C-alpha cells in the first residue's frame, strides 16, 4: 500500500464559490470562504496557504504560494442535494439522487397528519426553533395535554420533545421509530429524527441525556464499509460515525468543539493503525454558516488553521493527510440553509520532497472515496476517479 495511514479532515461546509449549478438552488453568489474573508479584512490561515489553498483560489488574506507542501484543487457535487448526508455519502463514493430536505416554515400537514393517526397523539409547535425556546414556550402544554412538541432547525431534522414523566421514554422511542418509517419519503425526507425528552417544571426545563437519533443508513455500500470488511482500521471522530450511521467505523470518538476534534485527530496520529481517520470539524456549519455569523466562523476558521503544524509535525512518510468540506454555508447569504458550492481539495504527504501540483478538478466528492480504495487496494466504488496515481 502506498499509505498505510490516511487522515480525511471535513471542513463542514467550507466551500470555496458557487458551484456551476447554483442557479438551481438560490444559491448565486455564494462564496463562504471568500465572504468571510472579506469580512475579517483578510483571513489568516498561513498554514492551509503553505498547504496551496490560494493556489486553488485567491482570497482576501489568502495567497498562492511558488511551492505548496501538496497537492490543490477543487471539487464539484454531482448528486442532486447539498445536505450534510450528500455531500458525506458522495465523499465515500456514492451517488445520491434523491435530497434530504429542510423545513424553514414547519413540516406538511399531510406528514403531521399520519404521524398523529399512528400514534394517537396530537402536534403541536411545528416551526424551526432551539430546544430551549420551545420547551419555554410549549413545555407547560406538552406536560398538561401528553401532546408533542414536533420541531425543527436549520438542518435536515425532526425533533420530537416530550416530557419523561408525562410521556415515557420507551413511548417517545416508538413514536420517533413510526416518524422515522414516515418520513423515508421525498416529500418529507428528514435525515434524522431526533428523540428530545425532558424534564423540570415551567421556567425550569432541562434536555435529558436520553436523547436518541433515527439515521438513515447511506444508499449504498460506502468505501468504509470495504475497509471495514477487509480488516482496516476506520477511526470515525465527531458526527462522522453519526453521519453514516456507523456504516463501516471500526472506533468512534465523540468530540466537543473543533478545537477538540483537532486533540482526537492528534490521538489518531499517535496511534499505531491501518487506515482510515475520519475527522468532521462541525462548529463551522452549526455555530457559525447556519447562524450567519461571518466573525465567528473568520475565528473559528484562524483556531483551526493554528492547529495544524502540530499535525504537519506528527505525519509520517506513509500518511496521506486529505483536507476538504462537504458544501458550502456561506454566512452572509439569505436565509438560513446551506449554499451549493466548490468545494477545496488538498493532499499531502511528508513524502512529497518537491511539493504538490495542481490536481485535475474533481468532477465528484467520491473522487476521494475511489483514492482511498484504490490506495488500500479494497473495491473501487461505482463513482468516483482515484487520484492517488497523481500524488
Ligand atoms: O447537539 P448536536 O451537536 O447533536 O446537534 C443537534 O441539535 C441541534 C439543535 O440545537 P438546539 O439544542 O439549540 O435545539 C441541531 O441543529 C442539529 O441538527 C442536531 O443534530
Ligand atoms: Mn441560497
Ligand atoms: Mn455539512
Ligand atoms: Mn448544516
Amino acid at each position: 500500500n502506498k499509505y498505510k495511514r490516511i487522515f480525511l479532515v471535513v471542513m463542514d461546509s467550507v466551500g470555496i464559490g458557487e458551484a456551476p449549478d447554483a442557479e438551481q438552488f438560490g444559491d448565486l453568489g455564494s462564496d463562504t470562504i471568500g465572504h468571510i474573508a472579506e469580512h475579517m479584512n483578510g483571513l489568516q490561515m498561513p498554514n492551509m496557504v503553505k498547504l496551496g489553498l490560494g493556489n486553488i483560489r485567491e482570497m482576501k488574506g489568502i495567497s498562492k504560494v511558488e511551492k505548496p507542501l501538496g497537492y490543490y484543487t477543487k471539487m464539484q457535487e454531482k448528486s442532486t442535494g447539498k445536505d450534510q448526508m450528500t455531500g458525506h455519502w458522495e465523499i465515500m463514493g456514492l451517488y445520491i439522487d434523491t435530497p434530504f430536505q429542510v423545513f424553514p416554515e414547519g413540516f406538511p400537514k399531510e406528514l403531521l397528519d399520519e404521524l398523529e393517526e399512528k400514534t394517537g397523539r396530537k402536534i403541536i409547535g411545528n416551526k424551526p426553533a432551539s430546544g430551549t425556546e420551545i420547551l419555554d414556550e410549549l413545555g407547560q402544554e406538552q406536560m398538561e395535554t401528553g401532546s408533542l412538541i414536533v420541531y425543527t432547525s436549520a438542518d435536515s431534522v425532526l425533533q420530537i420533545a416530550a416530557h419523561e414523566e408525562v410521556v415515557p421514554l420507551d413511548e417517545l422511542y416508538k413514536i420517533c421509530k413510526i416518524a422515522r418509517e414516515l418520513t423515508l419519503d421525498e416529500k418529507y425526507m428528514v435525515g434524522r429524527v431526533i428523540a428530545r425528552p425532558f424534564v423540570g417544571e415551567p421556567g425550569n426545563f432541562t434536555r435529558t441525556p436520553n436523547r436518541h437519533d433515527y439515521a438513515l443508513k447511506p444508499f449504498g455500500r460506502t468505501v468504509m464499509n470495504e475497509l471495514k470488511d477487509s480488516d482496516y482500521d476506520v477511526i470515525a471522530i465527531g458526527k462522522i460515525s453519526d453521519i453514516y450511521d456507523g456504516e463501516g467505523v471500526t472506533e468512534s470518538l465523540r468530540t466537543k468543539s473543533n478545537m477538540d476534534g483537532m486533540d482526537k485527530l492528534v490521538d489518531t496520529l499517535n496511534m499505531d493503525f491501518t487506515g482510515l481517520s475520519f475527522l468532521n470539524l462541525v462548529d463551522f456549519d452549526a455555530l457559525f454558516g447556519h447562524r450567519r455569523d461571518p466573525q465567528g466562523y473568520g475565528e473559528a476558521l484562524q483556531e483551526y488553521d493554528a492547529r495544524l503544524p502540530e499535525v504537519f509535525a506528527k505525519l509520517k512518510e506513509d500518511d496521506l493527510l486529505l483536507i476538504t468540506a462537504d458544501h458550502g454555508n456561506d454566512p452572509i447569504h439569505p436565509g438560513t440553509d446551506h449554499t451549493r458550492e466548490y468545494v477545496p481539495l488538498l493532499a499531502y504527504s511528508p513524502s512529497m520532497k518537491e511539493g504538490g501540483q495542481e490536481l485535475p478538478l474533481r468532477q465528484t466528492f467520491a473522487d476521494i472515496g475511489a483514492t482511498v480504495a484504490e490506495n488500500f487496494g479494497v473495491k473501487m466504488p461505482e463513482y468516483g476517479t482515484s487520484f492517488l496515481n497523481e500524488l
